[PDB]
């Protein structure tokens, strides 16, 4: 099997983006921030708090013929962003761009952090990183992928996201149309429970190239590229005006600058980020100040090739028995 679906950035900056998927019979439709960096498929549902639903489009499982409870289950987590949720879990029918999951855990938001409650465009999050790091207690579940998986003509899915326009989640095929020249394949570590892979160097415009180890996650969940602060640093000098401002949270620039490309490197190959996509616009409104969208990761914990560098390639997510994954220009 296979399964389609295209992906829409949520706003004008392409801060996340959202993925429609079924749920129950008859279908519940809602739209699901896709997350390479996290393994829970959580929804906004009837059982969510009243005051913290403002917007979103809700899952009601007594409404689904095929839901059951998980009984006893329960789970929460707690996103890099300080952004939280939590709640009980349903089994239900999933299906994403054509492919269906039967038995897939939904779990069913009580509580939602006030981010999420902020944001009515976002109804729950698809996780699609190793199940390992699924929540669910006392019975971990299973990614859609991980469910997936076997069905699927090759246990593979791809991410193909748009700047500024939309673009498309592909599972069980690559689709060779989509990118020009090779796919490059690089090593993944499971370790974290991540797609976690070595980046082999950046280059900012057209200087040169600097060979270096750069170990992070391909996270679709995550808006910015989030490097080592030597790099980052290295890329703002570049930038006529462009400061770390401690009060704003990052690197600004003015708007009147023009950015450079960035280039990070896949083996021997390069993905070239274009400028502009380094561009998340005024810090408030009216403001001259841009804030800036390659950042650093100190105090992460970890660097994070989030939705700016990977919409600047076509990147697959490769979950054969020792997973890897892919990059394309396009």
């Amino acid at each position: 099997s296979t399964g389609s679906a295209t992906t829409t950035p949520i706003d004008s900056l392409d801060d996340a983006y959202i993925t429609p998927v079924q749920i129950g019979t008859p279908a519940q439709t809602l739209n699901l921030d896709f997350d390479t960096g996290s393994s829970d498929l959580w929804v906004f549902s009837s059982e969510t708090t009243a005051s913290e639903v403002d917007g979103q489009t809700i899952y009601t499982p007594s409404k689904s013929t095929t839901a059951k409870l998980l009984s006893g289950a329960t789970w929460s987590i707690s996103y890099g962003d300080g952004s939280s949720s939590s709640g009980d879990v349903y089994t239900d029918t999933v299906s994403v761009g054509g492919l269906t999951v039967t038995g897939q855990a939904v779990e069913s938001a009580k509580k939602v952090s006030s981010s999420f409650t902020e944001d009515s465009t976002i109804d729950g999050l698809l996780g699609l990183a190793f199940s390992t790091l699924n929540t669910v207690s006392p019975t971990q579940q299973k990614t859609f992928f991980d469910n997936a998986k076997a069905s699927l003509d090759s246990p593979v899915f791809t991410a193909d996201l748009g700047y500024h326009a939309p673009g498309t989640y592909n599972f069980g095929f690559i689709d060779t149309t989509a990118y020009t020249g090779s796919i490059t394949y690089t090593a993944v570590s499971t370790k974290q429970g991540f797609w976690e892979w070595t980046s082999t160097g950046y280059a900012v415009g057209s200087g040169t190239f600097k060979s270096t180890s750069i170990d992070g996650i391909a996270d679709t969940g995550t808006t910015l590229l989030y490097l080592p602060a030597t790099v980052v640093s290295a890329y703002w000098a570049q930038v006529s005006g462009a400061k770390s401002s401690s009060s704003v949270g990052g690197y600004v620039f003015p708007c009147s600058a023009t950015l450079p490309s960035f280039t990070f490197g896949v083996g021997s190959a390069r993905i070239v980020i274009p400028g502009d996509y380094i561009d998340f616009g005024p810090i408030s409104t009216g403001s001259s100040s841009c804030f800036g969208g390659i950042q650093s990761s100190a105090g992460i914990g970890i660097n994070i090739f989030g939705d700016v560098a990977l919409k600047a390639a076509f990147v697959v997510f490769n979950g054969a028995t020792t997973p890897t994954l892919g990059f394309a220009s396009k």
